[PDB]
């Protein structure tokens, strides 16, 4: 509370501290006229414990994808700050795609087959492509291994953990479809032009706002609105330039509004979906 916290979600710590100590350390000087003095960083390895964290004040600030953003609201932990821009796109989706030999051509031909997501805090790798499932009333159990097959009549999904191996255990002929955003498709970290190649996209979700900016319930309100001033004004501050590159590359942020507000309900409610049947 003279310290402000700084934190995300993350299955690799050691590398996402870099991406959040630079914009820290630009943010908690400008923030001293509300009693501000120090940062830290804390993130968490799931959306669970970042709820605990959140409740018990030990995070106070996290940047995260609007469906895991959501998680951590649904528990009571967080409140929207600030609609979040990375790489210049305000929005995202998830893609469905298959080996271009497979014979699935679209969403409704998952069943019978195993699909591979990422945990269960991403968005676009879980939450989303789950939520695409409920929607068109494709059953999809949980395997619990590779050699693990779906009911017939119903797809199945396995959870590899990392984008890359989405996108490596459908090339590698393990796991039929993988769902990764749009983002991700064009990322060659994620998704190596040599496994790239041999997909074929089956589907696409709606879009909605890729990432925001969450504080905790019951930070201080001068706090909280000093924050939100002081991010604002860093997407056009040259010294915020490096500190955003290196947070997720953010290239904007702005006011939540009347459409951001209904979007991000409309998938609160998704994801709320998603986890009450599942
Ligand atoms: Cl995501
Ligand atoms: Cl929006």
């Amino acid at each position: 509370s003279s310290v402000l916290v700084l934190g995300r979600i993350s299955d690799d710590p050691a590398s996402h501290y870099e991406q959040l100590k630079p914009l820290l350390d630009y943010v908690v000087p400008r923030m001293r006229e509300v009693g501000i003095r120090r940062g830290e960083i804390l993130m968490a390895p799931d959306a669970r414990q970042m709820s605990s964290y959140l409740r018990r004040g030990r995070v106070d600030w996290v940047s995260e994808t609007t469906g895991a953003a959501m998680l951590l609201e649904q528990r009571g932990s967080a409140h929207p700050l600030l609609m979040t821009e990375r790489g210049g796109l305000r929005d995202f989706h998830t893609l469905f795609f298959v080996r271009r030999d497979s014979p699935i051509h679209s969403l409704s031909q998952l069943r019978g087959h195993t699909l591979a997501l990422q945990n269960a805090s991403s968005t676009s790798g879980y939450l989303l492509p789950m939520l695409e499932l409920l929607r068109n009333g494709i059953a999809c159990d949980v395997l619990l291994s590779a050699d693990d097959t779906p009911a017939r009549g119903s797809a199945g999904y396995l959870m590899v953990g990392s984008k890359l191996n989405v996108a490596a255990f459908v090339h590698k002929h393990l796991i039929d479809v993988g769902a990764l955003s749009n983002v991700d498709w064009d990322d060659e970290r994620h998704m190596p032009p040599v496994f790239k190649r041999d997909f074929r996209i089956v589907h696409r979700t709606a879009p909605v706002p890729r990432a925001v900016e969450m504080v905790r319930t019951g930070m201080d309100p001068a706090v909280e609105q000093r924050l939100r001033v002081v991010l604002l004004q860093a997407a056009s501050d040259p010294k915020a330039g490096p500190a955003l590159k290196r947070f997720f590359d953010t290239t904007g942020f702005r006011p939540l509004d009347p459409t951001s507000r209904r979007r991000l309900q409309e998938l609160s409610a998704g994801v709320q979906r998603v986890r009450d049947h599942v």
